[PDB]
């Protein structure tokens, strides 16, 4: 009765992005192909709640996530959160064919020490078997994938003091993916091109490039926005708050743009270049066609303009909502205004549909 | 620890295949982002009193012409979505007691279940969905239930079995509709989401009409008229066969007295069959008028069969084309899926299930 569909298959998740500094909600529906943003709201978290891709303190990120729902005003309570892939080990290993699922689980249980360097009572376990193997029919491909358990119970923890429950902790990698493929309307196919996903965070920088459609490489830096946040404090005598209002709202002095933003315009295209540089020197690429800023970074004025001047490729900053139509609840201008800073929780809802 | 997902989920692509009276059609789709593709596509017809109504007689007739569709359809899959039809299937919100899980409720549903379905206990097939807490009292809830006969699934899973295809799921032909005519929204002129659409499929031995409001299905009526009283006329007027007579209608190659005496009686005739059929749905309810009519099957394909349905009766009419935003692989023949395209509708349906 599992292959059953005499009722309609009727499902939808959360797209919860927990970062360093903030706390990202967005729900997605669709009908037929087209896509639509059902809810979303942003809260930001008390410093060093979260340090890192790491959960420190439980309680402060419970209170994030609670008051983020409020104002999303969504009825959903499970949702689809992400660990990074820096934290998850990948390993292809060939298993007997035949074995049972509960079987494949017990052997898979005890012979993963074999294979992580985690000790065996803290991974968190993951697998899929890929098919016979291709030299022995006796054998199958079976994909393995571990981080360690408290990276995934922290995030269980941290949902449930507000209620939520994860139904599917992603990858935020994966994610990115997903949202990015959206972006075809934005660019050509997204199916035929090699692009360069810069993900320009508060406190993290990420470069990834995706040649059709999947990741082909990624490299981190501890690069970001926070680094233009603590200029500002420092010149005009700001909280961070006030700070991060200031970007937005723009109601700084005359000499911000040249004092200020544009040394942190530069430094965000040192970063760029030097990182397209890495990844060039490590494959088969000489170029890619596109770059696509994103990150609440990626809304600064003309950064766009700046990086397509002194790189010379062709670049725009991300909005995966472009096709997409939008609930009536939902600001359409708020929304566009944050739309780079949402490719991870876009793509986390867009798990929903999987 | 399903919740894991370290793993990215992909790669649950099904086949499309609509199994008819008089043929199966096969359908593969991909998808790049929102973006449909159409990967493959073949078509087969059924040997004689193989599949009568919607009921299978002849296993091993469909199962071969299971095979033969796979190799011209030229695709890897070996799994597909079939469906009943919504004829076979009955409906019903039953109450049920709280704090069961699924699997708890399922083994229980089959006692239960007995009292309102009109099939037998050891002869039923059941899927069932919990809607939530029951109104009329929280301790109990509502689950939602849909029965068919076992054997209508049973013999659809053998019949794939035999050309080495599996059955992972077992749709409903209603529900494949309105996945095919949500993406009509571009030739349609309007969102799908927003639009009354009366379509109508003209089958080889059957045609159906089908109401949707905003995306859901309202109201549906059938009968056994079709494209087959138009081959019978063509077979007897110039001695032709079932074959001969069914190629001259695509290809056309008749004796002058073609259009007179048998192409537009035909015409007129379907026109009378759609217009008594509409007549039936605004006299069962609010509705006095729809926004357009969509002519699906193979027999819409009729030349100004949509222009003369759309002056007789007063609403808009044009074919169904579901892949009209969707790009194509280099294999598929695009001249001959176009002529088909209105046939493709069920087919194109199951193959959209797998990305549900
Ligand atoms: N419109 C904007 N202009 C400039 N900076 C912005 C804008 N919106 C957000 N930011 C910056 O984006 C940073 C947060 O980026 P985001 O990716 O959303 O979170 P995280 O960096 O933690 O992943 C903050 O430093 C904030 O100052
Ligand atoms: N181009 C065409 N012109 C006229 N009739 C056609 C054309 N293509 C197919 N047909 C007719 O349509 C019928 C096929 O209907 P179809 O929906 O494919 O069958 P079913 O749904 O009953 O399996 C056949 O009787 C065929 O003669
Ligand atoms: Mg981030
Ligand atoms: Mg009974
Ligand atoms: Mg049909």
């Amino acid at each position: 009765s599992h292959m059953l569909g005499l009722i309609k298959k009727k499902n939808t998740l959360l797209g919860i992005d927990i970062s360093s500094t903030s706390v990202k909600l967005l729900e997605l529906s669709r009908s037929g192909g087209r896509y639509k943003v059902e809810a979303y709201a942003v809260e930001p978290l008390p410093p060093n709640a979260v340090v890192e891709k790491n959960i420190v303190e439980l309680e402060g990120v419970g209170q994030a996530l609670s008051r983020v729902l409020v104002k999303a005003k969504t009825n959903l309570k499970s949702a689809v959160v992400a660990v990074a892939g820096s934290a998850v080990i990948t390993k292809t290993i060939e298993m007997e064919a035949g074995l049972s699922e509960d079987e494949l689980e017990n052997q898979l249980k005890i012979e993963a020490d074999q294979y992580i360097p985690y000790p065996l009572e803290e991974v968190a376990i993951d697998f899929e078997v890929q098919g016979l193997s291709a030299r022995n029919p006796e054998r199958v491909d079976v994909l393995l994938a571990a981080c360690r358990k408290e990276n995934v119970e922290v995030r269980e923890a941290a949902l449930a003091l507000a209620g939520l429950t994860a139904k599917v902790v992603d990858v935020e990698a994966y994610a990115l993916e997903r949202s990015y493929a959206l972006l075809s309307s934005q660019l050509a196919d997204t199916d035929q091109l090699t692009v360069a996903v810069v993900d320009i965070g508060a406190t993290m920088t990420t470069l990834s490039v995706l040649h059709n459609g999947r990741t082909i490489y990624t490299r981190e830096q501890l690069f970001g926005g926070r680094q233009l946040t603590e200029e500002i404090q420092r010149r005009y005598g700001l909280s961070v708050e006030e700070a991060g209002l200031a970007k937005k709202q723009g109601g700084l002095p005359d000499d911000y743009d040249s004092e200020v933003l544009r040394p942190f315009k530069d430094a965000v295209v040192q970063q760029v270049s030097r990182s397209l540089q890495f990844f060039f020197a490590a494959g088969q690429f000489n170029d890619v066609d596109y770059i696509v800023l994103a990150g609440g970074t990626a809304s600064i004025q003309d950064l766009d303009r700046l990086i397509q001047q002194k790189i010379g490729t062709p670049t725009l900053v991300a909005n995966p909502f472009a096709d997409m139509a939008l609930n009536g609840k939902v600001n359409a201008g708020a929304l566009a205004s944050d739309a780079p800073a949402l490719m991870i929780a876009c793509g986390l809802a867009l798990r929903s549909f999987d």
